[PDB]
């Protein structure tokens, strides 16, 4: 038994049963070689899957791709082949004007901005990450120095339009989401991404323990388009923190 | 200064509280302000009883909510105009899932939204999450009592009756909306059903107010055994002493 | 078999078939010594009971709290001990500038601001009062020497963002109710209370006769302040009005 | 100085404020001809408009079309012309096993099962009549000596799907109908019809004076297409229902 | 041996045809009917008149739906009950875009579904779409007609007056819904409003039926100009001489 | 002068192209590029891997989506900032009817929303319908082809798994809302299943792009016969030759 899309069988992974999912496939083999005897298993789409050991423990890296839709692929399928712990790490943007570049957020609960958490429960369910899960990515983001946030993130199908965003081809924004930054701002949620409300209402609802955290390279108090320079020390801080998050679920 | 319009209390009576522990029921009001120190009784208006009391020297409010998201969304709010930022929710509750039992404690750590009173705060998308602070107190009173905890979601509805899908009622009937409800909720791994969470959770997470909620398991909806007065008795008692711990772990 | 929150069973309700249900608990006591040998029943949470005699049939009086959840439960326990007709008398606060503090409004259907209406019928439902009901209520108020307005009636299940009031604690309304008090007046609404659409969908998608009675407390557009002798009026004659009508429904 | 669709002047219809708006376009003459003084003033379309008097007061009768869209269209253009108080008489299918062929059902409130309400008032509005015209309605009905209904109406905009009719080309329901029919019986909805919560839900929102009595043409515990034999005793019955109504209505 | 209930037809009245040209009024039906060979009146009940006549040897029939979604629902149902599979709607039009003149003719790619009858037969997220031979056929037909023709997004509204923002009323008022709307569509690429197209459509393609729509401007929402008379005869002329050329394709 | 933040190329790269071909596998683009003229690799970031090529002296892009709407809705909006007009969509499909086979070609003339991304530019009303010219670009292409051609209507979700009514899954549950949902989409004449045409199409329809999906049937749900390597082969072949010659017919 081969999964569809991501190429692996079970017997590749090890017995796993955690996963670190990032979104670019680039950052699979930078996460798995923080740990030990990491081996790339496949490549398919947007689908790069590493194993590796953390404490003596199988560990499965595999990006999940930009959206819920490739997420919940990259989530079932490893599933399917055991994993039952799923910790994501990405990059977002702050909507609060003293969250810093740089600093870490872990979701509390996501706004639910996308269209696959409905494929797993109705808007009503709420999009929650495990709380072992939240919990170790809070200490694992403290003990590294960084500053950390604890929660709501808005999680949105779009980049453009459903963060508000004006500097576009058409500089248009549909209704439902004109004037929605500074609502959420105003309701205190801290950042905007675009996978936790799948991740976190599919696993919530599936009986897989899951978590986000997330790295600020922009503030949209300043800018629409992060800035380059900034991105590369922020993914370094947000790899051994998602790691060392595995490390206290594990234990 | 002003009194509020319903709970019938200044900022001046809740002697610099900021943190209130609001149970459903009026009558349990005097009793969680009885574990504390120096209880004093403030008002009692409709579902509204109002007491303030001191744990380790901090003024704490005890305000009962009555049942549902209406009743509960006034409360929270008048409180808030008199300074109260912090809600710890104590209540009943029913466990759907096999493995609660009677007797366990449920600490939410996000509510589905089957209530009415959580969109006039905020959108359906928005979460009915704890604030995180709230939810690790509770978690370690609970666990510190020797309780056994059970930490994940709960259904909040708007009616005890078909929206908890009850059938032994005067009609015997559920709205298609709730037909087959409670089987996709056990199957989503839902623990239990209660009847304030998702407002409160929903209007204080888009408000800037801490909230959080912990209850006792008083049946459970897949076990035909009865649970026995003194098991009753006891979860009241213990319930109530976890929500007092828990606001004793919030205390600056 | 006692009723789970009301605690009270069919034999406490010596045969009654008819509710009268404030609000208030402390309302209850007064409703009932308008009729004949009024006895209290039980008294647990929001919810008091009294049993009186009204032209020698037993009546119920039983309070609902504040808001559609407590409403429901008790309408569904009294109908499970054989109550089939439920009368809401409450306060309200007016929306329409010729209505005065005062008058009384009879309840013709309601805006469904409610979530507990949705457990009974799907909002297409129109929470309408049984028409011999509101017929018997329009009558009774005004024979009271009230002036009276038959009209729509929009019901919140807040106090607060959903009868767009700003001087809260945050000062914010939710986008949904962000000029909606404008909107229900120039559709004509009359007034704004808490428990209606509940109660009425409720009861006519259950089999049950229900209508709503208030007496107006505030006018959201008038600036005055009303005197004592006249609040004090406003509230016994709408207890008055409610006991007539129970008295037209009785035969 | 004519109305766009109508046809018709405000001149034309001689300080009529009242109309009488069936469906089908042979019945205006029909109505017209059991007034006084009858003259036809336009036909376009599916609106034949007629005047006539009434104890001396002139009334228009004018037809809808089926469905909300048409008779939205003359409701607005009426009022524009000084119409106020909208009587609409119809057929319509009963669902409750006692209702039957010849009887009259009078709306005391519409399901809005049809699109054009939304374009008056959010679904949370009920779609009610106006209690004055409700009462004349039952007034006369009960005064004929018919047998009368009073209760909600399921009011589609469709005859098939919308009904729960399966003798239909593809024989298919889609899923939001499916089963619809007895939840409706079960909530003691009486009938379904096409054109009452377009124009209840408009009415009341826009100042405007209206209600529904219809004639019992099938029984739907029994069939789908209504037997033609009993078609022409029950409108003729209707029709006068509705003229006694208007009678009751003027001022 | 049926007569459907509302048309009054039965399957025999209609001469084997399988192809219906459906205007909204019932006084241009006989208008089309005689463009093709041997009209014949079958029956006039209601704002449904309905003919039959014979196009390249093959019969059509040509029938009223009324304004609106549900008076078109019946007539495209009792019509698919007696054999009728292809429906070919033509109809008048308000354009939105300054580029669309009166008199130019519209074949509608999609539908905005701003009523409720399409509901009845797919939920909202189905797409309100023409079959394209149907749709390729409008626009060869109008093309070889010397017309300008656009292809394109149109807005089909229950309501001729709030659905189309029309503030010139007896309110004039505008529910929030539609608040802004022609704005919205404008700035979106929709061409034009009617009132019968995403019923027709959504029930259609939902229902292995073949149907499109045509329509000719007979007013621009953002123009001042009024039009000819003249032009505007022609345009009436014109949508209808064009229909009964897709009728001639989609039979060939 | 700007390098688009996601795809990594300015608007000098792509030697003044306005049309873009978007395959949704990143190993697809440098297939498609190859059946043009002097292909030139321009960049490969995320799921997004970008070539340039001519097609008879006209410059052409070539950048992959990933799978679903929300990483499509990126490379359009980027492309479009770069110049890009036209949007051609290949891809593979899941055919739910039992006349269309492994191999077959569909030309989507609509979608089924069933996604979120969409209701980032329309709300559900808005038809997720194709540019008129390049869907019968593409039918003409897939036709000249040789291969058996569908025109209709796709469901296009946000799930390969529950929003398919697949159920041999880890949970092997569906939400009530997708529960029956095939067979249902099977009775409305609905074609296929993919994951990004309603997001394009509503995307590009609402903000004055062109757009079109064509798409290689790879499996039948209907079917229990398994599609050999060559047909499997053929089909990927065919629908890449399909695509570039449907561009072909696009440039002006
Ligand atoms: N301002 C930002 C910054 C980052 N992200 C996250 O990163 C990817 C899109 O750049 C996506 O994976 C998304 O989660 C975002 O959405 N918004
Ligand atoms: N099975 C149960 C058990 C408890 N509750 C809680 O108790 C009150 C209503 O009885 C409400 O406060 C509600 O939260 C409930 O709803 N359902
Ligand atoms: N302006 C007003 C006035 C009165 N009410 C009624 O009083 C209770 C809340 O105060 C509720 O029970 C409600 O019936 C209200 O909601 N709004
Ligand atoms: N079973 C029935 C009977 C009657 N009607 C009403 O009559 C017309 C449709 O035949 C429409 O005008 C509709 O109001 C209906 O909808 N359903
Ligand atoms: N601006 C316009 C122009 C025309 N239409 C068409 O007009 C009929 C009702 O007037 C409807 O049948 C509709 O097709 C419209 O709705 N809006
Ligand atoms: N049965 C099928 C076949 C194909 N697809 C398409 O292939 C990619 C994911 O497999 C996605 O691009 C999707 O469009 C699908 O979803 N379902
Ligand atoms: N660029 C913008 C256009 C419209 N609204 C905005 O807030 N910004
Ligand atoms: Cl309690
Ligand atoms: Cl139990
Ligand atoms: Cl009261
Ligand atoms: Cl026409
Ligand atoms: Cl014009
Ligand atoms: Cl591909
Ligand atoms: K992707
Ligand atoms: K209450
Ligand atoms: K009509």
């Amino acid at each position: 038994k081969t999964v569809f899309h991501l190429g692996v069988t079970e017997a590749d992974l090890n017995g796993a049963t955690l996963a670190i999912i990032p979104g670019d496939p680039a950052r699979v083999q930078k996460i798995a070689e923080l740990m030990d005897n990491p081996v790339f298993l496949a490549s398919h789409r947007e689908y790069t899957v590493y194993r590796a050991e953390l404490d003596g423990q199988s560990v499965v890296v595999c990006s999940t791709g930009i959206g819920g839709p490739s997420t919940s692929i990259a989530v079932e399928e490893l599933a399917q082949l055991g994993v039952r712990t799923f910790l994501r790490v990405g990059t977002t943007g702050a909507i609060q004007p003293h969250v810093n570049v740089g600093d870490m957020i872990v979701t509390t609960g996501s706004v639910r901005l996308d269209g696959a958490s409905l494929h797993f429960a109705p808007m009503e369910f709420p999009a929650v990450p495990d709380f072992d899960v939240a919990t170790a990515m809070k200490a694992a983001a403290q003990e590294s120095g960084a500053t950390v946030h604890m929660g709501v993130t808005a999680s949105s199908d779009t980049f453009y339009p459903g963060q508000e965003r004006y500097d576009t081809f058409t500089g248009r924004v549909v209704r439902r989401f004109q004037g929605s930054m500074k609502e959420w701002q105003d309701m205190g949620v801290l950042n905007f991404e675009m996978e936790s409300a799948t991740l976190l209402t599919m696993c919530a609802s599936s009986g897989l323990k899951a978590g986000c955290v997330a790295g600020v390279i922009i503030n949209r108090t300043q800018k629409e388009i992060p800035d380059h320079a900034t991105l590369k020390e922020t993914e370094a801080r947000s790899i051994k923190v998602v790691v060392e998050a595995a490390r206290k679920m594990l234990k």
